[PDB]
């Protein structure tokens, strides 16, 4: 799905007649939504597809129920859209978190005290998040990893049936079986996780040199807390293993080798993710990357 500035203003006016829009510009794109900065202070998200609308609905709900529970600012829900045939949530408007992404580059050019404070503040944020009680959240917010693996396996076997040689598809089937047979991916204490926890969602106040917010809870779910560390670990694009180690220890994690193992698994698994989502949407260049990584 695609939007003009006019369509965006029209959707909003339709449910918020008195809200007069003075300025509008595009703040960012993501995997699910286009984000619009409206009147300087609000960020509106419009969904590009069915799945993104579904995630936007869950974002709104999760953000409302963890409002004011966390030690870092997070977006607050101010405006809400509505259902549309195939879209659960037509748009949502949030408070804008001030600041700039704490990029790997930015982090490494900070002095060591601030670097270390940052690791501490991230650890504390994740410790609080992972400590929120999950008894009240519905079934759909829980992630069944076994179900995900098994459904991905079937999607891979259909999609690649004519791309891969027999022995290669055998190796793919082996890879999945090994994941399923290894209990380390399923035997965890589930909690609320961010599930997209990376440097571009970590906003930074470069005047105080401290982290001043966390954004994008679109993927937030009940799942494995180790995933919030793994997503920061990739050498380029994200932070080093050295810096996440600092976070893990502030967090008081007792099994960093397991986090490392899980990371290594997700690193291989990403190629299949690219194949599935490369087809499932429209980018045949994400499809071709994954396929090339498998054949490598
Ligand atoms: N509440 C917010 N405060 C400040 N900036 C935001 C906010 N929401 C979104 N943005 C900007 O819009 C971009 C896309 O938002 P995001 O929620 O990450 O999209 P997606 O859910 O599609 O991944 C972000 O990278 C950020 O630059
Ligand atoms: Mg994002
Ligand atoms: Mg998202």
């Amino acid at each position: 799905r695609t939007y003009t500035f006019d369509q965006v203003e029209k959707a909003i006016e339709q449910l918020y007649p008195d809200f007069t829009i003075n300025t509008i510009q595009i703040s960012g794109k993501g995997n699910d939504c286009i984000a619009y900065e409206i009147n300087r202070d609000f960020i509106f998200k419009f969904p590009k597809h069915s799945r993104g609308s579904t995630n936007l609905f869950n974002e709104v709900n999760i953000l409302k129920r963890i409002h004011n529970k966390l030690p870092l600012p997070i977006p607050e829900v101010v405006f809400t859209g509505m259902p549309s045939e195939t879209y659960q949530m037509s748009f949502a408007g949030f408070t804008k978190i001030k600041g700039v992404p704490l990029t790997p580059l930015l982090l490494n050019n900070l002095p060591k005290q601030s670097q270390n404070q940052a690791a501490k503040d991230l650890a504390r944020f994740l410790s609080e998040l992972h400590s929120i009680n999950i008894s009240g959240f519905k079934s759909n917010l829980v992630l069944d990893f076994r179900e995900k693996i098994n459904e991905d396996n079937k999607k891979i076997k259909k999609l690649l049936s004519r791309e891969l040689k027999g022995p290669q598809m055998k190796k793919v089937d082996d890879f999945y079986r090994d994941i399923l047979e290894n209990e380390i991916y399923f035997k965890y204490y589930p909690c609320l996780i961010h599930n997209d926890f990376s440097s571009d969602h970590i906003l930074f106040d470069t005047e105080k040199n401290t982290i001043c917010g966390i954004i994008d809870f679109g993927d937030a779910a009940i799942s494995d807390p180790d995933n919030d560390f793994i997503s920061l670990m990739e050498d380029d694009e994200e932070y080093g293993m050295e810096f996440v180690s600092k976070i893990l220890n502030h967090y008081k994690h007792k099994d960093i080798p397991t986090v490392l193992e899980k990371y290594r698994m997700k690193e291989k698994y990403w190629s299949f993710e690219k194949i599935i989502y490369g087809k499932e949407y429209g980018y045949m260049d994400w499809y071709e990357e994954g396929l090339n990584e498998i054949r490598s």
